[PDB]
């Protein structure tokens, strides 16, 4: 508690991603690992879900993750694991097609499945874990 | 498998948290990272859910997490990521109000959402990841 | 981004586990931590769920995880955290009985609960996190 190295622990916060609607940080950097909170397809300015259903929500959620990554000195190539929570399993393929446009190489490990309900009636919510570079 | 440092890996076990009802440890410390098993609002002495519904269950689950943290040389300030699994999304705000009483600063990254069912008919289950200090 | 050590980041890929059905890697090794994608009870050769329901699916999912671990220089003793996603909470005990045959000591931290639906109509999906040895 004093006998080992003191590791970085930094709260990541950017107005380019939505404000919190509960007692949480957008992301936490600890040592070099970044835990990103689950992101809905929420407009950063209004705090409400973007219109147009699951495809548009997925694009916005991933955009939000990208801005949090950038605030933490990373990009999508630093992501090592993601979780995609769906309101409808039948949206699996369509959300995958959005996802692949952001995660273009060194693809993260992943789980994707249908939950009973998301906050605000979201159709998709995406969590991620990243590691600060350099990565060989 | 012998050419790198041998990292600490320690099973965390305290009678101040409930006994296992399956093949799992309360938590695992590996290097400085602590993975805590999902905690229901179970009374540590009886192994049954405390009465009074989701608010009381959330308080008990977080109390249980606190005792596991303490057994691992940590407190709630060491938590970096939590997951709150709900039986009912409409309980989001009320569980947040309990949660904020324990996680009072450096708030963890978080995801919270409704699943189809929890063991024992629990109304809430909370998982967490912590990192042993010092943290700067 | 150049001022710290360059950590290993390696995509784990083995034909002894099923091919991807989306934009993801079977596992990612980053430093010494291995994030394994969620595994259904899919036959590695055919890419379809094995017959016989949840018990047989759980055995196949864990077999698949074991082959991914082996490709990453690990075995089941390196696992520190697992998540068991069920189509039916009433299968909790039966899946635990399969799980315990693979995870025989130093049991991982765990969460297990029922989701609304899994890809392909799977009855069980298992994710895991491991750390490369040596572990003391
Ligand atoms: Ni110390
Ligand atoms: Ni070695
Ligand atoms: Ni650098």
């Amino acid at each position: 508690g004093s006998h080992m190295s003191s590791l970085v622990r930094r709260i990541i916060s950017t107005a380019k991603a939505p404000a919190a609607i509960g007692p949480y940080s957008q992301a936490v950097l600890v040592d070099r690992t970044i835990y990103i909170s689950g992101q809905l397809g929420m407009d950063p300015a209004s705090g409400q879900l973007v219109p147009g259903g699951v495809v548009e929500e997925a694009k916005q959620a991933l955009t939000n993750i990208g801005e949090i990554l950038k605030a933490a000195g990373c990009d999508f190539t630093n992501v090592v694991k993601a979780t995609v929570l769906l309101a409808d399993i039948n949206d699996f393929s369509a959300v995958n097609d959005v996802y692949k446009q952001y995660f273009q190489s060194s693809f993260p490990a992943k789980a994707a499945y249908q939950v009973a309900a998301l906050p605000k009636g979201g159709r998709v919510e995406i969590e991620a874990i990243a590691v600060q570079g350099p990565l060989t």
